[PDB]
């Protein structure tokens, strides 16, 4: 009965028979109590300001092929574009003087810029006074060590699904192995590391979501992003089923009271598939927005999966707009860079 498995989360008793449990219910009370549990977790653990993340997608340029991605090195339908390192950092300043405490630079896995570049623009973002988060792909621990020393804060890379059969299937490139193994190697290098994966993924099952709660509560990320799957017209997987907005909720509202310190986004993703998303995310769990700050013409060519939000509207539009959200859901704006404040537990 869901009051039992409402006990069991609420007592930590995170099983996987207990989360399957959680995942497999779909009962509507059940539902609303544990998005209020975890608004509640939320809340206590990390308090009522929402960080913001400005996002600069600098290069739509990818070496790699994975099936569900519309950035994928064999669609031809899609014009490429790089951003020049001076447009970077100048839109990097841009987003500084509205407010911005981190710039996340993300970018498919073009490797033009890889590591001197990056590590360049790194420098000179720092110079600003604000964290930078990079989120760039799998590459040597050698480029991960240079941008490190050349001041970069915290590393994105989630690591998809946590079946290795699948995620070898979706992403022929490389391998689960390889995805963990840059995980750890960022984590030692000492940066803020955010895994994360897509809900909904053709073949993925239930037993395989709790499986991604698991590793997640087992490396203890500082940060977690998590989306549905949205099928791209230009890739293998087209015609499969988009990921259920409930379904990628509950993993949502399970990441945070498992990770009740952690940072944790409500993703373009979500605020995609469904109007209001993120700020439904906002309030079952999530305590992080990252505003799309890359700058037109390049930004509408950023296309992962079709109808992403945020397109239409003036560059500059984001930062305010998620500043206005802020303030309509009662919270407050982050005051640091909103790094991650561990509350160690027995
Ligand atoms: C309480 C009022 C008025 C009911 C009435 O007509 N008086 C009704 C009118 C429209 C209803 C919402 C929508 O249904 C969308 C959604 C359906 C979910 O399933 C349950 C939640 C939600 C948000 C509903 C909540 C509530 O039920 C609303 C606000
Ligand atoms: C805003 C709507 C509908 C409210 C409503 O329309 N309910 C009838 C009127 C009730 N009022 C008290 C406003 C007046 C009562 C007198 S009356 O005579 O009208 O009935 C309520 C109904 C269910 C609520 C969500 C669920 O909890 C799950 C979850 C819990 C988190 O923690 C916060 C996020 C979230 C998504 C909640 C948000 C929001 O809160 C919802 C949508
Ligand atoms: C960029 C331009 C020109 C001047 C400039 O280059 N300004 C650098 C400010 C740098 N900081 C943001 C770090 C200041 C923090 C001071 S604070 O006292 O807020 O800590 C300035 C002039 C007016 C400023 C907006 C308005 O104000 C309203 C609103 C206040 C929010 O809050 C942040 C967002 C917003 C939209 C502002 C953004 C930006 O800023 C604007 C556009
Ligand atoms: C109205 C839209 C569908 C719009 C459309 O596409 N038509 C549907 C899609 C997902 C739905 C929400 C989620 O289920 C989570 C949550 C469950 C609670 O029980 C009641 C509140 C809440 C926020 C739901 C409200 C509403 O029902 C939503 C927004
Ligand atoms: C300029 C645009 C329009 C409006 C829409 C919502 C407004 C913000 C919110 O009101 C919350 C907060 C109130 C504080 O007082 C000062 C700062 C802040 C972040 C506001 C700044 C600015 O005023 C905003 C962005
Ligand atoms: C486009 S990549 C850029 C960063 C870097 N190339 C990497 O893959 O980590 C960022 C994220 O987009 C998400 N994504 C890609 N295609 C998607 C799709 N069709 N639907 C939902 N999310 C998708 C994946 O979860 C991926 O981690
Ligand atoms: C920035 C990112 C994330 O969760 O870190 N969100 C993106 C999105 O939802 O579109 C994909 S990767
Ligand atoms: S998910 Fe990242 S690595 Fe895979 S194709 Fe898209 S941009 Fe390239
Ligand atoms: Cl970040």
């Amino acid at each position: 009965t869901g009051r039992e498995i409402l006990e069991k989360l609420e007592r930590r008793e995170f099983t996987r028979e207990v989360l399957k449990e959680a995942l497999s219910i779909n009962d509507r009370g059940f539902n609303e109590a544990l998005f209020k549990l975890a608004d509640e977790i939320r809340r206590k653990y990390v308090g009522d300001e929402v960080h913001i993340r400005a996002i600069i997608e600098f290069s739509n340029v990818c070496r790699k092929n994975c099936l569900y991605c519309g950035l994928r090195r064999d669609n031809k339908n899609l014009k490429r574009y790089r951003m020049t390192p001076e447009e970077i950092v100048e839109r990097a300043r841009l987003a500084v003087q509205f407010g911005a405490k981190t710039i996340v630079l993300q970018s498919g896995e073009d490797p033009y810029x890889m590591p001197d570049v990056i590590s360049d623009i790194v420098k000179e973002i720092k110079k600003m006074g604000v964290a930078v988060t990079l989120s760039l792909g799998e590459w040597p621990r050698e480029y991960y060590e240079k941008w490190k020393e050349a001041g970069a804060d915290r590393y994105l890379l989630r690591h998809e699904t946590a079946n290795p059969v699948l995620h070898r299937k979706l992403r022929p490139d490389t391998s689960f192995e390889n995805r963990l193994n840059c995980l750890l190697t960022l984590k030692e290098l000492g940066y803020e590391t955010g895994a994360g994966s897509m809900v909904g993924l053709p073949g993925q099952t239930i037993d395989d979501l709790v499986d991604d709660l698991l590793f997640l509560k087992e490396h203890d990320f500082d940060m977690v992003g998590i989306g549905p799957f949205i099928p791209h017209p230009d890739t293998p997987l087209a015609n499969e089923k988009k990921g259920d907005f409930t379904l990628t909720l509950k993993m949502v509202a399970l990441t945070r009271i498992l990770l009740p310190d952690s940072n944790i986004p409500a993703t373009t993703a979500m605020g995609t598939i469904v109007p209001g998303g993120r700020e439904i995310t906002l309030r079952c769990g999530a305590n992080v927005i990252m505003p799309n700050w890359t700058p037109s013409p390049y930004r509408q060519l950023y296309q992962l999966y079709p109808g992403k939000i945020s397109v239409f509207e003036k560059d500059t539009a984001s930062i305010p707009s998620v500043m206005k959200m802020i303030e309509l859901l009662g919270r407050k704006p982050g005051r640091d860079w909103g790094g991650r404040k561990r509350v160690f537990e027995t």
